């Protein structure tokens, strides 16, 4: 066991969430989408 069915550290996620680390490159395309809007009302 412990290696069949995505059973690799299921609780390890609870820790990482406490580190506040995940979006280092992008993860959630929000910052970029914000710049596109800047020109939405400026033609």
């Amino acid at each position: 066991s412990k290696l069949e069915g995505s059973e690799d550290s299921l609780y390890s996620d609870y820790v990482d969430v406490f580190y506040n680390t995940k979006p280092y490159k992008h993860r959630d395309d929000r910052l970029l989408q914000a710049l596109m809007d800047i020109l939405n009302e400026e033609n």
